[PDB]
């Protein structure tokens, strides 16, 4: 299991919506395992696949310990196809960052419970029903597979400013 | 010296600009006197005159001790009639807050360092040379002069977010 090259903004590979995985089969769980390692080595709670240059709907969370039948915390999780089957109105203001805009941080409202259903590293059918933290980077990690970073729920300056300021410490 | 209620938003009277001062004389002392006592009985490190019901170019800050001729703290300040003689091109992300939007605090972009020339408590001509959060603070106070709250530099979504939740706060 290796430690795969985050990619970061602006490259546009982080705004193409990713593909539902056919099928979980070996080459599924080595990517998933790949995943596991690359957030770890960044202190990360979770990752998307196209956060590592694939573009299939594929994301890993561990959210460690720090509404009855949800979750605050958890995992390792392999959640694969997901599918939003619950989602709360009321919504909460977090602090989030993101491994692909590297070093800026900013306040996003999402809403404070999702249920989720996915398939697992084996390929079986299971639901989650996060909360808290676990929500948060749940609903993070579905949307870069739908194309989008946190960055767009910013005004436009700001998103502008987070971009400049990436793109100047990888200027070479 | 008395404690003046602070306007909260959406109270349009903070979407107007205020008035240049005609001249600094007892009556707005007396205001200034009374900003002052307003402003540290609400915690704050500034206070625009709009945000006790009082629509003239006025301001005061103080800000605690926790570029060469600029200053990174300081006070206690009061600021009539000011106009900014030059700003930096560099800007910085700071969290900021508001006494007019109560408990909601994000993210603001804003130039580090600014030069402002104003009429002083005896009607004096000066200039304040600020950086840190002594700039910070001046930017918002200006702000309020002109109509504007830190509300303006977020996304719709997290505004509306954040008037609501006031909103809810004062609901009768
Ligand atoms: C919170 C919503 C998203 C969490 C997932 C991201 C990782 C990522 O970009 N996944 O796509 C993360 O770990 N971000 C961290 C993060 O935002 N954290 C970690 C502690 C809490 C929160 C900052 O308030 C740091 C590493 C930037
Ligand atoms: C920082 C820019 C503006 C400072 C002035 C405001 C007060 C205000 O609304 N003036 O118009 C303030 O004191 N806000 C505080 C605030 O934002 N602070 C105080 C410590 C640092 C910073 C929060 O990061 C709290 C009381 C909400
Ligand atoms: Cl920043
Ligand atoms: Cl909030
Ligand atoms: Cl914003
Ligand atoms: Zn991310
Ligand atoms: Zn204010």
């Amino acid at each position: 299991m290796s430690v795969l090259s985050i990619v970061t903004v602006p490259d546009k590979r982080l705004s193409l919506c990713s593909e539902e995985v056919e099928k979980v089969d070996q080459s599924i769980r080595k990517l998933v395992d790949d995943m596991f390692e690359t957030m770890h080595a960044n202190q990360g709670l979770g990752l998307a696949a196209v956060q590592v240059g694939v573009h299939k709907r594929i994301l890993v969370m561990n959210v460690p310990e720090e509404i009855e039948g949800y979750e605050l915390y958890g995992g390792p999780y392999c959640i694969i196809n997901p599918k939003i089957v619950d989602i709360s109105q009321e919504k909460v203001k977090l602090k989030e960052g993101c491994l692909s805009v590297p070093g800026y941080f900013d306040y996003i409202v999402r809403p404070q419970r999702i249920a989720v259903q996915y398939l697992d590293y084996n390929g079986n059918e299971c639901i989650i029903k996060a909360q808290g933290w676990l929500a948060r980077c749940l609903q993070h990690e579905i949307d870069h597979l739908n194309g989008t970073v946190f960055l767009k729920y910013l005004s436009k300056f700001k998103r502008d400013f987070a971009i400049e300021k990436v793109k100047k410490k990888e200027r070479t």
